[PDB]
């Protein structure tokens, strides 16, 4: 399952190959020196020894031929490992970085990648040093068709182009733009709020500590700003530059954290646009440069596209765009919406929805909840291939409703985070359930039994219980749900308190709590025990329902008032 | 009732007197000129005419004697009016300015005072001009015992000293220091919050527009800072200066509003103090100077002492100190507490308490509410002479309680402002009533009847209803009060809603609302009508009391449960 094992070996092999080369060049100059030594002492005037100086010559030429073969052999294996490193392992990191940012499983450490990039780079610069001591031996001693001279140039050019792009691709945004004051929603930034972003260089060469300075550019190289209509122009406030180093990081990595960076719009002084503000993407790019003796390398990375918003109202709308982006696109195309947004497909939305909950809460969406939502978006066919347009997700109002899909679940999340967390996290809430299934689950259940479900018609995001009562005829019983509770109500008293002291009352009758067992036949106080709040007359504060027309209570008048309704509007 | 009528006349007389003087000096120089004219033409050589030039001489001397008498007569009436103006009318303004700032009736306009100060000052400078044209005539023509020369110096010195202190006393703080973000609580300022203060000069002389610049000094000339132990040292942030003018004001007055002034403490780098922070007073003083041709006047006014606090928690505690100050002291003594704070007396506290409500609300304390509070502080004797120590007001906890008096009423005010305003403002709340009177008012009342009273044991500040039920024996009925409601509860549902849907309930019994009539036999829904809030099952949210042991309801089991208590612990 790990191509890491083979990659470790290749770069091990790379390190192992440069080191023999270094060993063989030492004896190459060792013999180069005694050839000059012998050939010079013999010139200073039957023990021929000219047979030796002819052999010592051939060794030198063979040895030269050998290390030139060994270097090109190495440049050929390192071309193969970098292609893997840069074009597989690193590319896959970046995709699972955009999965992680929007709710996926956590990303691994950059450290395996950094370790790979590093010793490849460390080998790539030892070869540079070897190519240069070979040059020292070439002009101390050359001859016809010197294998040093015949490969000197393209060996030099091959190591650099490799080294150049290697560290060029090493320039990664380790942590994407993210307003700390809004931690769980990166890539969306509000004018006047500071955000942070951390760049990293994976090659980790001590020679580079405090030697690279990164500039931040907003909307660099914009054809879209003057092509697309009404594009908004912004500017970065803060230190636009920062120098990389290794002690600020705790892991010793070479990075440059732009803390305290903020964004404000231009003062151009309105126009219409085919792309609404949250649908409009920008990008934050970064530039640095490696000036060393004789060589110059230009580095340029870019963050994932960001959405900028005017006020916190636009936070959930914007985050839909982020999600649609990193769900589908893997490339920074700032026109991905335009008005060509791809429809997503349920097999992906299905679990990125599940992510929005496990990231916020400690519990994700289950299959039964996913079928519910599936049907709401697609229909009866719960097909993984199901195509979910972007308009049906955040633009057009869902089905026969007056609010879009995503915002309906954002505010459900809101509510769960702020009021329903331990209930939801313990799995007491069967919140995602159509009214059709809702009924069919309780139909053959004890009349004390209920279930908590989220309302599909509350824009502000509410929860409600549904219970079943018997209805003259044994089959086709009576199904009741209370008006669902928004945060306004649960701020005043928690849902577990509401459930326990709920009363159905009626003029001149005993109140009684309809709710007796939660769905799998579990007693109310045994189910919601741990979630309860727990000289004058004490007073408590409770939700109640007056029906307004054991012994006869108010649910006995509830039963009668609804059969009278059912016995009315009968056919004849 | 108005000494204004006589004052208007005196300063009218003052203006009327300078104007005849100006008329008489014109003919004084008119005749001075023809005396020189005749006496010179006669010198240029039986129609004596030396009889004329002897008479014209006597007129001049008499006229001179006359305007010197008329000026000293005026300087004598203006000494009398300024003493009134500066030492009565203005002093009384300043006392009713400190009454107004802390809840008294609104203060009048400075405009009558400004008009007085002005024409007195305008007269005082026309006299200066007259004293100077007299000087012009003196050296054109003098002689033995010239009445001009014999009074010239002290006339000059009398007009200036008068003019000097006149405008010196004209330097008033028109609007006291007051954090706008805390409007109803001036003289208390929090470090880092801007406050405003407006100085005014009442003399209103166009010559002075944009010609006076006022500096603000904090704690100027402090013997107390190094005498009293642990005194805190602060500093003003902002423009410390500002120039007076007349167009910034809308009434055309000469004033200098220090907007955007703020305060921060020193960085001396803890000690103990006999005076706690809110008990510690400071003062903000102001300096300006009148540099005109030949004369220099130094002006120095001071605001009422201010309390500085670290955070809004100290706002109600500090305001007690302000109140105790401007209730008793009329002079800016910054040690008024020290540990010699005077006891206030009920005849004053009584209505300054009533002020705290009519300033906040639209309704003050009534006699019945005042007797209540009187008794709580003093006792059975409701004497106006009653001495109320400062310790019993904000320092030591009231009676057998764990909280001080004043803060108990601040949080009642808080509650009324934030939850009970229209109830309180319509006089539906009999909130100030001991339990003893509370009972004795309902004893002979219908059993549906109740009354709303403030709890005397709620530090956070709560309201509750008390109703009466019949109790086997007709006399000595049953008195019930619910645990009183803090703001936590009334945020969730308003008190009028709580009252209407209040239910006493009990296991297997009908609920019923005990509350049927408010005290003067007024039906619940007819009393609290206007204050009510007014496909699932609807739900509402209501306060209830389970007694936990027409037809038999839950107040019938309430009645039985309390006689069983009363029938228990009986004597034998």
């Amino acid at each position: 399952l790990d191509k890491q094992k083979e990659l470790d070996s290749k770069v091990r092999n790379v390190k192992d190959k440069v080191m023999c080369i270094e060993h063989e060049i030492k004896s190459l100059e060792d013999l180069q020196d005694e050839y000059d030594f012998k050939c010079k002492t013999l010139q200073n005037r039957q023990k021929q020894e000219q047979l030796l100086l002819k052999k010592m010559y051939l060794m030198l030429d063979n040895k030269r031929k050998e290390v030139v073969h060994k270097i090109i052999e190495l440049l050929n294996v390192t071309e193969l490992t970098q292609n893997a490193l840069i074009n597989d392992e690193l590319v896959e990191w970046k995709r699972r970085q955009q999965s992680a940012c929007i709710g996926g499983p956590p990303n691994a450490c950059l450290d395996q990648l950094q370790n790979w990039f590093t010793i490849v780079a460390e080998s790539l610069q030892q070869v540079r040093q070897q190519l240069k001591k070979l040059e020292e031996l070439e002009q101390k001693y050359t001859y016809e068709h010197d294998p040093i001279t015949k490969n000197k140039q393209v060996l030099w050019d091959r190591t650099f182009s490799l080294f150049q792009q290697l560290i060029q691709s090493s320039f990664v945004v380790e942590r994407q733009p993210c307003m700390p004051t809004h931690p769980q929603r990166p890539l969306v930034l509000k004018t006047g709020v500071q955000f942070t972003v951390k760049l990293r260089l994976l090659v980790k060469l001590q020679e580079l500590n405090y030697n690279l300075k990164v500039k931040v550019l907003f909307d660099k190289d914009v054809n879209e700003r003057n092509t697309v209509k009404g594009f908004r122009k912004f500017n970065i406030l803060g230190t636009h530059t920062k120098v990389m180093n290794m002690e600020e990081s705790t892991n010793g990595s070479l990075a440059a954290e732009f803390r305290h960076l903020q964004l404000k719009e231009q003062k151009n002084a309105t126009n219409e646009g085919p792309l609404i503000v949250t649908e409009e993407l920008h990008s934050l790019s970064f530039e640095t440069q490696l000036c060393q003796p004789g060589l110059v390398i230009d580095l340029e990375t870019t963050s994932l596209p960001v959405v900028v918003i005017s006020n916190v109202s636009q936070l959930p709308s914007g985050w839909a765009s982020i999600l649609w982006y990193n769900m589908l696109v893997a490339e920074p195309r700032n026109l991905s919406f335009f008005l060509t947004p791809p429809c997503a497909r349920w097999a992906q939305l299905s679990e990125v929805l599940s992510w929005q909950f496990s990231s916020v809460t400690k519990r994700g969406l289950n299959v039964d909840q996913l079928n519910m939502l599936g049907e709401k978006l697609l229909g009866p066919n719960a097909s993984p291939d199901g195509l979910i347009p972007w308009t049906r997700f955040c633009k057009e109002n869902i089905n026969d409703k007056n609010f879009p899909f995503w915002l309906w679940i954002e505010s459900i999340l809101e509510l769960i985070k702020k009021h329903l967390l331990p209930l939801w996290n313990d799995g007491c809430i069967m919140g995602f359930i159509s009214k059709e299934r809702e009924r069919a689950l309780l139909k053959d259940q004890q009349p004390g039994t209920f279930l908590l479900r989220f309302s599909e018609s509350s824009r502000e995001g509410a929860i409600t219980f549904t219970w079943v009562e018997r209805s003259q005829n044994g089959g086709e019983p009576d199904f009741h749900a209370v008006e669902p509770y928004t945060k306004k109500e649960l701020s005043a008293v928690t849902f577990p308190d509401i459930i326990r002291n709920y009363k159905v009352m009626a003029a001149e009758n005993i109140p009684e709590n309809p709710l007796k067992y939660l769905y799998p036949n579990i007693d109310k106080d045994h189910a919601f025990g741990k979630y309860y709040s727990r000289g004058y007359i004490k007073t408590e504060l409770i939700s109640v329902s007056e029906v307004h027309s054991q012994v006869r209570t108010a649910l006995d008048v509830l039963r009668e008032l609804t059969q009278q309704a059912k016995q009315l509007r009968l056919t004849a």
